[PDB]
């Protein structure tokens, strides 16, 4: 993984097993440091035969890749969201901590705008941004140009560091979920498909088109729907266990795909 | 991944930075459902930083492998394991919850040691086995002969699939903790060290060629002390985060390894 970028879709029946709410936000939050650790560009959730939960794992995910100081003006943190106080730090370069420095990018979201052109939040003071017509209440991308009373940023992107995640919340099954974001290459990952052990050095291949890849999971119990993938594969092969929840298999699978993309 | 028995080595400072005893005790569960998923032999809790919970790492991983036809009678109420009802579940080979049966394996609790023999708590009712040094009070395993009222067991434990892991809960630190438990093999985790990626087939090589292996995880503010081991390795190469915890370190560097040690 160092450019190969990653999409990975996850049914919103995820946490329908979990009674406790405190444990089911943890649960969606592994998901959230599992897509971070290995740099995942994009989260998919997709609408599965069941009922569920889309509503609260996008909240969740989302809440996690929101810088700190920007989670409390974009969240009501009502009920759904009461034990989002337990989900652990997500140490990325979107989540810069102290205050401002020269130079440096981070994420703001657009408050007021003004004359002298837009308002917004980068975690110091309401910092000011010159391109006058910056749509309020976004989270965008800024680099910080000079410091001072009131601080002065230029909307900017990183290219050269991870960025975190966007997440699809399509409400729509699988395959038109799939059928948006598109990507050349899409591997489902299935308990009943061949070993990645052995098709190994084909998914090292694959892989290496290198555009942006769309990794499928399905839960323990139904699989993946009637679909097209390029690839379909077992990447925990020889499990000792009944079950692989899907926290687990997404975390498995992305560290597994992490060494064959060099 | 066979006929490379794995330990895994982690420190018992991995539950330090959560207030929260209920995510305390469900993260120290994820240990336990990685290393049951890749068929983990064992587990040792090893010293590390000031403080520890190295007795409620070891009490939690044990509350989960042994079976739950034991678990009421096996563990007093302690306070620290009440949240104990939102572990995950974990179906082994170990853990049948289907009524006892001819030829089938389960782990029984010894009980008493009575004039014909012994009387161990199988699965459902009370059966017994024949020996009499068996230990009193001591868990172990037993494959059902014949059933009835007084089915009998002898002790067996299966080696053609997974049975679970043991809990080492070594009072030393790692070096100390290496020497306690041998392994032909000693593979060390790092950022630092040089990724799976590059010694790939070397590391294959000396998997394979496995007879006992040990990972080495250690925290995710430290990472390890100057062991001496057989590997150095960095699993995770190219992480995007500052951190990685020794919970996702154990699940993602396991399937890592799963997928070198399989066999043709």
């Amino acid at each position: 993984m160092n450019r190969v970028d990653l999409s990975l879709f996850i049914p919103d029946s995820l946490t329908a097993e979990t009674g406790d709410l405190k444990i089911k936000t943890y649960k969606v939050v592994l998901i959230a440091r599992a897509a971070s650790i290995f740099g995942v560009k994009r989260i998919v959730i997709y609408h599965d035969d069941a009922d569920g939960e889309a509503r609260f794992i996008r909240d969740i995910l989302t809440y996690m890749d929101t810088p700190q100081y920007l989670r409390r003006k974009v969240f009501p943190i009502m009920r759904e969201l009461k034990h989002v106080g337990i989900l652990p730090p997500l140490r990325t370069p979107h989540h810069p901590t102290g205050k401002p420095v020269t130079g440096e990018y981070r994420q703001g979201l657009t408050v007021k705008r003004v004359k002298k052109g837009t308002l917004v939040d980068i975690g110091a003071d309401k910092l000011a941004l010159c391109r006058e017509k910056l749509t309020v209440n976004r989270i965008m991308s800024f680099r910080v140009v000079r410091l001072g009373k009131e601080i002065l940023i230029e909307p900017d992107e990183p290219e050269d560091r991870y960025w975190g995640y966007e997440v699809l919340d399509t409400r729509r099954n699988l395959a038109e979920s799939l059928k948006t974001v598109g990507a050349d290459v899409v591997v489902a990952t299935s308990r009943n498909a061949s070993p990645i052990t052995s098709i190994l050095d084909e998914v090292k291949t694959r892989m290496r088109g290198a555009r942006e890849a769309a990794i499928l999971f399905g839960g323990p119990y139904k699989g993946l729907p009637e679909i097209d993938a390029d690839i379909w594969v077992n990447t925990l092969p020889g499990q000792c266990t009944e079950t692989v929840r899907t926290e687990e298999a997404v975390l498995a699978t992305l560290s597994v795909f992490n060494m064959l993309t060099q």
